[PDB]
């Protein structure tokens, strides 16, 4: 149970999960229990936020249908109090902990990949390798802009590879209670609580 209802020790996270009534737009489904502040939830909706100075439009403008998924992902990363069982210590300059091999529901990965098909990028790992010397990430030497499909030939390649394995792709369905959903209605409770509960008891 020590892995339940926690916030990892990372760059913006709160020390502990709490109610956040004013979570902005896409993060609001987390408003009953979040690891992010309202300010953070607000900032992550912005192009090239002050959170990480990360530019989504690094190979031209990213399609809205695609960008929403990255915003959604950032909501989960910053707000989720239910990733306890996958938290690992990594000792990095901008975070002492992170999560790895979170069982992301296949349909979520599939939808993300499909909606991002018509967008563009220059790298398959977005955590390491950028040219930051202007202050925001720019394609490094040798990295050409291409379609998403080029750098991520399958859904799993994007979902698992883009954020250096924060996720593994689960063969479980949305609503199985056996995989983490990036996209959920939380009117009747956050569905990923049950997921974290289940995998914490697996030991
Ligand atoms: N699911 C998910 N998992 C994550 O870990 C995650 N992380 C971020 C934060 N993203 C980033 C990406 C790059 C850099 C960055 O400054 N990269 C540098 C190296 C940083 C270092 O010293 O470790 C670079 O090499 O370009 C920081 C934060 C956003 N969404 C996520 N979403
Ligand atoms: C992931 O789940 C799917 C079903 O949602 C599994 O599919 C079935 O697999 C068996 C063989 O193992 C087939 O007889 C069925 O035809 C499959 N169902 C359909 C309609 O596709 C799939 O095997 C699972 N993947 C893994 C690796 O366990
Ligand atoms: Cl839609
Ligand atoms: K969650």
């Amino acid at each position: 149970t020590d892995l339940l209802n926690v916030c990892m020790d990372a760059k913006h996270h709160k020390t502990k999960p709490g109610p956040e009534d004013k979570l902005h737009d896409q993060c609001s489904p987390w408003k009953k229990n979040a690891c992010c502040t309202a300010s953070t939830s607000q900032e992550l909706h912005k192009d090239t936020s002050r959170l990480y100075n990360f530019n989504w439009d690094h190979c031209g403008k990213m399609e809205p249908a695609c960008k929403r998924h990255f915003i959604q992902d950032t909501c989960l990363y910053e707000c989720s109090p239910n990733l306890g069982p996958w938290i690992q210590q990594v000792n990095q300059s901008w975070r002492k902990e992170r999560f790895l091999d979170v069982p992301l529901c296949k349909e979520d990965c599939q939808r993300w990949w499909e909606d991002c098909h018509t967008s563009h990028t220059c790298k398959s790992n977005w955590h390491r390798g950028w040219d930051w010397t202007s202050g925001v990430n720019k394609c490094p030497a040798g990295a050409l802009c291409r379609t998403f499909e080029s750098y991520f030939p399958t859904p799993a390649a994007l979902c698992e590879g883009l954020w250096s394995h924060s996720y593994k792709v689960s063969n479980y369905s949305r609503g199985s209670g056996r995989c983490i959903q990036m996209w959920f209605d939380s009117a009747q409770g956050n569905p990923n609580e049950e997921v974290a509960r289940f995998y914490a008891a697996a030991m």
